[PDB]
């Protein structure tokens, strides 16, 4: 424990002062290197022994303690470059440009979206790969809950400029299905079709608004045949959908069954 | 609540500040950082003093309000800044880069579909991975309403050098099918197909401006044949498209059947 | 309507100049900035106002009326803008380069296909994702129309680069089938291939300048077989080569059917 | 057509020029905008008029037609900036780069293929996407034939880093097939894999120079084996691969039945 | 062993220097570079001395050996170009460059989900590709247990900007199931639905807050008809997850049973 | 052929100075443009009638055509523009950089391959998307020979950091199948099992160094069961591989069947 | 061979400077550009010879031949144009950065994987599209050997921010299979669950520390049910997992029909 985190960094120093001296038979810089480097083994010695110290603590105001020695070995870190200095090579444009990009597109998205506000609290979205309730809309994340009711955590800049669909601002819903039949004289295929079209018609519950609901043949083979069924439905909750859908699929076998025609298998 | 909140960033700020001292030991900036250090801490636990006391009145005019804390929450953050700044780091060629990117190739696009106009109000139209009906043409946004007709909001940007199909303008359609036949002696095949054909051409609502209506055979196997059938059909509306199909395939079966021929199985 | 319109600008505005009250209390550009920010108020109250009147006058010379409001709101935005420069940021070089690269590019792919010529008007192109017949060669889209016979618009420098099968330029066909065989003797084998390779050759409306006529056995299980017919037709119609192909199929059929060999089945 | 050609650019340029004249109220360039926004509008009416009476010419040297006022809409779009220019903005170096981009790396690869040449004319390659013949080496655009005998386009840049498979300077092919078996007792499954290795030794047109011609036992089941066979054939025409493909077969399959045992089903 | 290793650097060293002599028949700098490329020989030939010592006693205390004799060799590399500049080329910004991106970008998200806590230990997430149990939360590592219960090493920089599903701090749990049916008078589908409905109602372990328990109808065919049924499940664990979705399957095909309706086949 | 070849190029040419003698009414550069403009329709008719001049010769010592005309072709378009450069824009660091990216790219890892060399001549490898023999290591191409023994063209470049996977250098092999079994009563299936493995253990051209053979149960089913068998063979030759797989198949089959327990299907 | 390898570049270069006579008719630069142009056509001729006399002693101490030619070729070209410079363009940053990234960024993972171990010798890892027992750490490429037993050449730079899963240093290992059941009557499911639930936990060689044993029910047939079964062992080797996978299977399957219910059909 204390044994190796002293002697691996002194080791270490001790070989790289022995190179240091021959590479200073053949750059006149050497007790400012030298003493860098006994400051540097001095903090890789510090960084190990507080590590051993804390898994120590560990194996006996816990969040508190990862954060405090994280924010510690950072600092220790830093202060072992600040005492380097004493006896920057250009990183920060680099650090400070990805941060600013990363922490700032937060920001710019989440402000973006609350001034064109593409969906509100609750409401069910898919946004290219998420999809999902909203739950919490906030300033660098916006939480959804996907379909297995697990939280999900989206950064904003996600939102920035990709196709949000918006699943509950539906005014009507589209819903289809296919039948298939086991008919062998096809002359009473129009009459069938005509029959649901009159049932999705008198029906409540569905939107004569923009489309007229259509059943049709989609295709034909031996003792078989295929009907698309669709039609446009109200505004309505997710229990009302599916006994609507179920009632909908009731009906149209009530009606081909009504005129002496069995159903088909695929 | 309260406690918590005052608590953590004060002893965050002290600790900042003993570490600071010992950091003065070894830069001789001392009273500006711990003067910043102070007005940073003290903003850091007014925002969480803020979300506190807006978190309480939601446990108790909606929207306003959530726009209202999140535009405070930036500004206040801005006005703690600018009293560090009292006792920018290059960030802001960054994001107007990025918002000038966003919100200028928006509203370019948003023009620039206006002059050479791809689409028009109520056009169905597919654009890469988007497609439906287009019910509003807004200057930074475009609005679909998809197959399922939920309203899909769709950036400008994204028409800017895509292909866009429009579903809309086309003056006749192409239709086409399959026809499983369950024929032993296949003599027949050709007449059958010659029939077929002229049932296409006697038909109206079909188009024969460019290409001939075709019956083909397309593969063989024991028992069975295939019957690839395609026309052009005249412009129509979605409904007579839908008895079209559904007519053109029971005459070509009352033709198949005419001949003494059984369909076949898949 | 016009009450939020002008409710939510003023208390947005009010609130603004008093959080600029006592941001000055702690950058003295006072005055400039409460003129700025009156206009620029005053912008967005009469761009909500013009928004209400347009969807005012959509509720009682269509198109001519979306493109004037459009640009009469940007245009409004920008008189905005200059009234607050009276009491660019950099955008400028981003925008020309993003429109010149996209109008620019486009015409330059425009001009170039149109002296290294790689179709004309009339030709069934195929360009990576699209596919069709050329149907308007213009200066910045090409038109063409797919195999749904929907109009596709497809910016020209989609061409650049790109590979491009032109299928109106052949001058020869190549067709090739397979054939299932339900034969328990294969000895019989080579004799039906020579005789469907000879029914190949003597036929007209095939092509014998660089590939033979190939018929040959390509799998083989219990009481099945497969033979991998194809040749080379010449130069057709679509017509043609629809029945050229069932004529083929149906002669090979014959040819099998004559050694006393009915067909498998997969 | 001459009504509205003449109608639009006037009333726009009019609301153009009165917009201007408020904005000169509140930049003092007048004389030299309201010139140039008159010529401007001139040019974009003499545009209209232009596509006007082409599209009139073409409703009554044809090629020569489309190519000649495309280079005059894009002249006179020239001269219309050039007397813009009398009463460049940066876009000049962009599509040089893009053009010298283009251009020189298609006559780039067009000169290094000529010198470390990976195929002749009439050589059937594989380069990435593509796949056939190739026909016609020329200096930006190799054009090949593909496998449906239609002319692709391909520019030389497609060429320059990525692998070329030339399947026309192959010295020996390397064949393989699979055979299943019915056969219940597998104590003759290795004589007669030996009994069929000595058939692909004393065959001619088989390459015994590397590999030594395999016959294995892949896989077992109930009833079932299969066996798998390969050699490698000598460089012939594509008529004598497919005649020694189906003779190899054919004698494979004489040495498993002369042993009294039948083909399996998959 | 030692023969090659000092004959291949030598011959390779005389080689170029008898090239560098007649290219000073035709830069006149040659006894700089006829030193710098002997000792780079010498370096070249006390690297290979070095490998092949240490695999003569790596064919005869192990870690140590592999990390000493490759800092020795870096290290014998840079004393050898170190003696070369006795008698940088622009590397430097690059690989700083480089090196800072990926140490800074993955202790910067180390310190950024420090803050703003996406995940605690224990805790099952899903980030993009990887997902598992949190075994260690490190500086620039965090130590994942996959589904296989491996240990997987994920950077920190890849939870910068994705989505993070957190599976453990869910409050509810969705379940769904589907249940064929052979059934031929569908009459009696609504009553066993609703049947099932108050199944789940009646159930403890449910969640009855947001949604309704379903049971609904998705298709029908020939003697065949299919149940969705579905639920939320209160907060629990992955023993009493299994158990119950066991116990909610069993009870419904007890009530599907218990009206005289059998389980259909797909 | 002349006529079109001396038409064009001066119809394209007049029109070209009638429109800059209006384009000098409203940049005074007239003699220049008109001396370029004349000299460059001299190039483009000379080059247009020699490549008539060249298609007439192919129209009845073939390489050298092609390469001869192809750069005088591009000599011609060097002539003609310094010709008119008697009367750069900046292409050529782009250029050069392009040039320089792909040829010193090759020769780079041409050179980086051979230090330290991933492979030799006769080596099966596998890099990436290529894989096959190595038959030619080049200065810039390394040739292969694929499954199908097509050579195939690699550029060096291709070989620079992925990864390379090389099937000559391993000293044994890995082999593994599954046996399925129609077996009632499992408990004879440990018993076969031991049996398998020590089949594989007494057998020689096996290596038990390193994984000790395996023969388990994978997975259960009614009236079936299946056996993962595996082992490692000796470095040894593809045609000792392939029989040293079947005799291990056959004695696995022979163990079986000798419990008096058949082979199950699939 | 020698006639050629005189002739083209003779010919090419009297061709050359034939075309620079009449290019001087029309840059004053004649004699260096001769001059220079003699010396590379005469570089090109010994170029060409020595690969012919290269592969003249290839057609009669190997690997040498080819290193000692390809060098040679290297430095007879730069010999060349050291000899044009007596009577460079840009290149040599371009090469110097795209060396240093390779080669340093080979060197540096492999220092940045020495420091902070992410596997040791012997392990087996996977590394995105690696997977395999790692065999060799090197200074530039790490090797490993895959599934197949082949040995992969990996560059170190592939292990830099990747996720590493690590298999050989997991503690205990998941198991989890499905076992089918035909059974009609589901009220023995539970008791069934809870005996394998039980033989899981009295077994030893499982590791009961973190998750319970699990045996659930997870869809349900007509005469059909599926249980899932899954638990944790403890850490063992690669023949103790499969047989502990093959007893626990064998000794579910006990249970399952020790209630009297058989297996099932998938
Ligand atoms: C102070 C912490 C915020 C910085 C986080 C930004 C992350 C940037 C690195 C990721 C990409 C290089
Ligand atoms: C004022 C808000 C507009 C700015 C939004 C732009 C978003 C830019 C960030 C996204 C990418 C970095
Ligand atoms: C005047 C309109 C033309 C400009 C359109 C160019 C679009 C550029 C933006 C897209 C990418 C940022
Ligand atoms: C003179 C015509 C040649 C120029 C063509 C180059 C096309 C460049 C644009 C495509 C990408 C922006
Ligand atoms: C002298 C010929 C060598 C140059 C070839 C380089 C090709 C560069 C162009 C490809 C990408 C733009
Ligand atoms: C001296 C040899 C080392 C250089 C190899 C580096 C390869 C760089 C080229 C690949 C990408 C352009
Ligand atoms: C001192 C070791 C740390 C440097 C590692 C950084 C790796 C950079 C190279 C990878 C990409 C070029």
């Amino acid at each position: 424990s204390f044994w190796g985190a002293l002697e691996d960094p002194a080791r270490y120093l001790v070989t790289f002062i022995a190179f240091a001296q021959i590479a200073a038979m053949v750059a006149q810089y050497f007790s400012p290197t030298v003493k860098g480097a006994v400051i540097l083994s001095l903090v890789w010695f510090l960084y190990r022994w507080k590590t051993n110290v804390i898994t120590r603590m560990l194996s006996a105001d816990r969040e508190k303690v990862l954060t405090l020695d994280k924010v510690s070995s950072v600092g220790l870190f830093a202060i072992g470059l600040m005492a380097s200095a004493e006896a920057v090579g250009g990183v920060g444009g680099v650090v400070t440009a990805f941060a600013a990009r990363d922490i700032l597109g937060n920001v710019l998205s989440g402000l973006s979206m609350q001034f064109s506000r593409p969906f509100s609290m609750g409401d069910t979205i898919k946004a290219g790969s998420v999809e999902g309730q909203v739950i919490e809309m906030g300033l660098t994340t916006t939480s959804l809950l996907n379909a297995e009711k697990f939280p999900v955590l989206v950064p904003n800049s996600l939102f920035s400029s990709q196709v949000i669909v918006n699943k509950s601002r539906a005014q009507w819903r589209a819903i289809a299905s296919k039948i298939p039949l086991q008919i062998d004289d096809l002359d009473m295929i129009p009459q069938i079709s005509n029959e649901i079209k009159e049932m999705l018609r008198s029906n409540t519950k569905v939107f004569l608004g923009k489309e007229a609901p259509h059943c049709y043949l989609s295709r034909v083979e031996k003792s078989f045949a295929e009907l698309t069924i669709g039609c446009n439905l109200i505004r309505m909750g997710k229990e009302e959908l599916y006994n609507t859908q179920q009632e909908v699929l009731l009906e149209a076998v009530k009606i081909i069954k009504k005129h002496g025609v069995s159903l088909g298998t695929t």
